[PDB]
């Protein structure tokens, strides 16, 4: 109704426009509108568990703003359709929770895989199989699987039929040098169809043979996205007086929930701060670190012989939600059915509150993180190392070139869910949290005097935090630099959110930080004052490193030769593009190349989805909570 809730309904109407092109023709989002983009999914017809998880946010939201729930509904509807594997999709049998999996090394750079298994290194015992296949009556992992290839474009299809659209790929597999450029994208379902003599599975792992099989990854932060905006969807449905139309959803989101717990666990299920491979495996929760970590996957031979699942023992902040950990521990609508569950997700919110101010810098920006596995090898940490319950602190968890914590975006992202969490709750630990957080924001937020903006666009980071043992030291050898800035719409948004909220909070609990709620609300109103056009929002971005579409070689081993569904052929020397020539058929094509031949760095104006979701939903808030 007020300027702000119409601001809303007016991208919303741009995103929903079917002419527009954020969907396909089964309604699934894609991550942008524009195809050709790489910087995650390597091309913008691939879709995320991300971007779903956005959708659902963003539908939550309308029916916060109209009472009409059929488009939160649907947007459940499509996630669990496509978004979670079905039964055919993971027929998983001869599971054994004592070993749950076999290990594999990892390893810095891509030229050192594929990995051995390593069939005498002990695993831990998985203590959540048997509660959730008692309480569900299915082996079923009922989680999203990150990455999607949305309109078929690679042609693996589903379980290998080469035609259907919805299609399970994945990418990363090759350790934390692997960027975005240097993948060999790789069906899900691995039936020896395409690349090698294996298939893709002798890239990655190496073995004495080969099955064929299944496997999913799991993106934590995006299911916990997900859960997070069904609980708003249900506390706003509850006050509408309509709760009952939504109730089985809330009940999904509860379920999704109970078997994210997996991303509670150390990859291999091995006790925190083991230090070695070799140590005896995890009798239970003492390999928890009760965290969201990078993923959780699962996999299974095709015939069912066996079957695996992992956690993983990097955590990064970026991925944490206080808000979704909350609803899943102490609202009643939303526990887990398994009689664990709940009690785990109490556990894993106070931890998160933690790591959270454990790693806040002197100036008060969050550093990256932890891990569980040294290199990924379950090695001795160096003397003097910060650590968190046994876990060592990492500047750039999981990615090193470039760093996971050198994007500005997970401040705002993460920091966002704990606003929500501040304003709900009323934590003090969390508020205090924010307030040096939203100090270290308004001190590097630039409000220009002609009525532009710039956010943080790089960070960089030095030193380390103190060991934990409870409580905040201030950590004054841990420090932030803004490396260079930027006009990231979905960051600036979010960044907004997260203030008002924050705001919102001290208002409720405190001393009103009105300076908070002012800068959020000139960041919306500058954006929206400058960046409209035809299909959303959207500020130009320089971008570079798209030479690498041409440079970047892509590591095969020596001898290995396979090829992708569309012929190109898969071997030593291979360039990014060399494995995806279709992106010569882009439209955008003839531009890459016009700018790379010249010299120059193409130019953008991207409408990813998440970002039209976040700019949305961050004006609809300003809405709800100042209106
Ligand atoms: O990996 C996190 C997040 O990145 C998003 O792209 C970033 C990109 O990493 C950064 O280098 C560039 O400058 O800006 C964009 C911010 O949108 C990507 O859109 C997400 O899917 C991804 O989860």
């Amino acid at each position: 109704l007020g300027e702000y809730g119409q601001r809303f309904m007016w991208l919303w109407n741009k995103i929903h426009d079917p002419a527009n092109g954020y969907f396909n023709q089964d309604g699934i989002p894609y991550h942008s509108v524009e195809t050709l983009i790489c910087e995650a999914p390597d091309y913008g017809h691939l879709t995320t568990s991300e971007a779903f998880s956005y959708y659902v946010w963003l539908e939550a939201v309308y029916g916060k703003l109209t009472g009409d729930w059929s488009k939160f509904k649907t947007a459940w509807d499509t996630l669990e359709k496509y978004m979670i594997p079905s039964a055919e999709d993971q027929p998983m049998r001869s599971y054994d929770p004592n070993k749950p999996a076999t290990y594999a090394g990892e390893w810095e750079t891509p030229d050192k895989y594929p990995s051995p298994l390593e069939f005498n290194v002990p695993v831990g015992k998985d203590p959540l199989h048997n509660e959730l296949v008692s309480t569900y009556g299915s082996t079923l992992m009922y989680g999203m699987h990150w990455l999607m290839d949305v309109d078929n474009w690679y042609g693996y299809g589903k379980r290998g039929d080469g035609v259907s659209r919805a299609s399970f790929i994945n990418t990363f597999q090759r350790g934390p040098e692997e960027s975005v450029w240097e993948t060999v994208p790789h069906p899900s379902w691995e039936e020896f169809k395409w690349g090698g003599p294996n298939g893709f599975l002798d890239l990655f792992i190496k073995d004495q043979n080969y099955s064929k099989q299944w496997r999913y990854t799991d993106a934590p932060d995006a299911d916990a996205r997900a859960i997070q905006a069904t609980y708003w969807a249900k506390v706003w449905a509850k006050e509408q007086g309509k709760f009952n139309e939504i109730s089985s959803y809330v009940a999904k989101a509860a379920k999704m929930g109970d078997y994210l717990r997996y991303a509670m666990f150390d990859k291999y299920f091995k006790p925190l701060g083991c230090q070695d491979k070799n140590a005896a495996g995890g009798t239970g929760y003492d390999s928890a670190h009760y965290l969201l970590s990078w993923y959780y996957a699962w996999g299974g031979a095709l015939d069912g012989a066996w079957s695996w699942k992992i956690g993983s023992s990097h955590v990064h902040f970026g991925y944490q939600n206080p808000m979704a950990a909350w609803a899943l521990a102490n609202d009643s609508d939303m526990k887990p059915k398994s009689p664990n569950g709940a009690s785990d997700w109490a556990k894993s919110l106070k931890r998160q509150i933690e790591f959270y101010r454990w790693l806040q810098s002197a100036e008060g920006a969050i550093a990256g993180g932890a891990t569980n596995s040294w290199n990924g090898r379950y090695e001795k940490y160096p003397a003097g190392t910060a650590t968190f319950y046994g876990m060592a602190y990492e500047p750039n968890p999981v990615y090193h070139d470039p760093g996971s914590n050198t994007w500005f975006g997970f401040q705002a992202w993460s920091m966002q869910r704990v606003a929500e969490y501040y304003y709900v709750t009323g934590d003090k630990d969390a508020g205090a949290l924010l307030e040096k957080w939203v100090s270290w924001v308004k001190s590097v937020v630039k409000l220009n005097s002609d009525g532009t903006f710039a956010i943080p666009s790089t960070l960089d980071w030095s030193g380390q935090p103190d060991t934990w043992n409870g409580a905040y030291t201030g950590n004054s050898n841990l420090h932030v630099k803004v490396v260079d800035y930027g006009t990231d719409l979905g960051i600036t948004a979010s960044l907004a959110n997260a203030l008002l909220y924050y705001s919102a909070g001290t208002k409720k609990y405190g001393v009103f930080d009105e300076g908070a709620k002012n800068l959020a609300k000139e960041l919306l109103d500058r954006m929206w004052k400058l960046y409209r056009d035809e299909k959303g929002l959207s500020a130009p971005e320089k971008r570079a490193d798209y030479k690498r579409f041409f440079e970047q070689e892509v590591y095969i081993p020596a001898g290995w030769i396979g090829k992708m569904p569309n012929g190109d052929v898969i071997k030593s020397g291979v360039k990014f593009i060399d494995i995806r020539s279709k992106y010569k058929q882009d439209p955008d094509w003839p531009k890459l190349e016009a700018a790379y031949k010249s010299g120059q760095a193409p130019e953008f104006r991207y409408h990813r989805f998440w970002a039209q979701c976040d700019i949305a939903i961050a004006n609809a808030t300003y809405e709800i909570l100042f209106g």
